[PDB]
């Protein structure tokens, strides 16, 4: 599912990493500054595809579609490939009036993982939308130590009040902010493993 | 948890709910109507649940619409818990190993709001009479063995096929097997005040 | 380490639990309405003790005195016996000042698990003792669900945001009052999965 | 963590620390030092770490006063980390399972406030190389495959061996196989910005 691995055999794990973020964290600066950012269908399985295939077209082989394998990251179980259509019709009609609904909803997305991969960067930015829309506020991720976000994720399926405690301490009302965006961007990745590059030097 | 007879404390609540669902756990027995329940399905085990729970709770026999957690490990999520439950339906159980796989399934599923193990170890033994003519002594099985196995069970689910299989018996028509069952099964829960052939 | 397995043959393992709350229970009243629960060493190991012993002489084998078999529950596994003494001497000296350090003391005796059973509601005393000594409050542990304790026991060890959540929540300043012991022993019991008996009633 | 180069943000302090440390550990190879530290103590380790990270954080080469974790695994508690350090210390290292086996312990006990995983995959390199004459060609291995064998190290390490026995090479002294493994070592910890050998 590695296009570039596929077409242009760049195999090296690390190499293939820093290609992945430098591509796709261009394509990120390209969603915010366009504007693209805010014309696409919020809280909806509709708008998380439209994001991951933004960011991953070239990168990841069908992206923005639906994944056909079981994934999991080590104890962490995703929704099984035979159920991901079902739940995320289910994660669509879920409401996001209050910050206790959006946390709940963005857990749901989470646990459905519905792409073979990209899944932690394009539902931060589907849940920073969500945020935006309904409450008027982002987070600021760099408030957000990352194992503390990666622990509370881990556990957020069992009790969610870790995950939402970092999120309501982070949010902030700069919405449209430059600043906010491509720093969380940077963060988001780093979350991930991908640190080589700032968003805003492509 | 809300319920119709307005209990506020947890511990009441535990008492009250032991009280009235093991009462209606021998009702189930004595009548005979624990042998005229449609066996391996979702169907069945809610009827059980409805049985066991319809004078305490609303939410009896129901597919719960909340997502519930035991320690470490969520059940399977109300995103598709009824596709699920849907699917553990067609699992065979010709076998011990392959009831055994069903009923972890239907374990991680836990489609109750409450009242799961309890419920699901009836609809077991239910299964295990139809197929095999045996069910559980659960007393031979101690409790901590028993929850410990069924932690292990979705990673691997042959330490709970060796509890089970080693407390097999064919007195599948047995009374005192089957109280001492309600019992049992209500201790590994966490309910001891009464002894279900007392009530 | 079951006294009454030994002597008395009572095997079956709900009733063995039932024996174990009545005796037990009833040990627990009579540490409050001597007032011997007011006169022993706070915050020590030799506390901790004292009241295991007080609780559990009858029931457990070498009861107040250290384990000398490595136990667990499921995946949470308690410190070997090889490290327990000098991990106890070093519970012994953290402080216990504000919550806080409270509360990280409480979780590193959890972990610690010092006895081979009755660790959990020992522990509770305890802890409710610390509390009075150091902050004037106690737990009212009915407000407490077992199933949110149990949880935030489990992950007090990698995040102990949970189990500080409901403590602080659930103190009262009521820290000599009967009701609020008596209570707070049947629902430290029904946590461990023994409901039979009211302490009252011993 | 406090850092004597006063960094606030944590991705800023990632890729100074990246920068920093990586510096070192190419001067730690060039200079021959690396050849003179004791092989599977936590004296070494502790070397190494301190070699790694003077520069940046005052806990360098320090047994860590503080408990840490990683998701859902503590590692050794601070109540006993120096009494399994100096059992950790005892272990054999005389065949490969026994040497996953102590890098396994070592892992979980985790003694310094951060830079555990880095510091002691060289320390094992260390080991391996003294005992068996190879080392591990870090590049074999693929990230995910090393991260969820370790994870599953605790409890069973038949994973992590077999990744580490497979990726074996007797070439042992070769330069461009330690800095190779530094940066896919960094990598496995979510340090990316530099190649090693370019500092």
């Amino acid at each position: 599912h590695h296009m570039l691995e596929n077409k242009l055999g760049i195999i090296n794990q690390l190499e293939l990493n820093r290609v992945e973020e430098r591509v796709s964290k261009e394509n990120a600066k390209r969603l915010y500054d366009s504007g693209d950012i805010d014309r696409i269908e919020v809280g909806t399985f509709k708008g998380l595809s439209y994001i991951h295939n933004y960011l991953f077209e070239d990168i990841y082989e069908f992206a923005g579609k639906v994944r056909s394998q079981n994934i999991s990251k080590g104890n962490f179980r995703f929704a099984p490939v035979m159920y991901l259509e079902i739940a995320l019709e289910h994660i669509d009609k879920m409401p996001q009036r209050n910050l206790d609904e959006i946390v709940a909803k963005y857990v749901e997305m989470n646990i459905a993982h519905p792409f073979r991969e990209g899944n932690g960067r394009a539902t931060r930015i589907w849940l920073d939308l969500i945020l935006k829309k309904e409450l008027k506020r982002v987070v600021d991720w760099n408030l957000i130590n990352k194992e503390d976000y990666l622990s509370a994720m881990e556990r957020s399926p069992v009790k969610d009040l870790e995950i939402k405690y970092l999120i309501s301490n982070a949010l902030t009302d700069k919405i449209n902010d430059r600043e906010i965006f491509m720093k969380g961007i940077d963060i988001s990745y780093y979350y991930e493993g991908y640190t080589e590059y700032n968003v805003d030097e492509l």
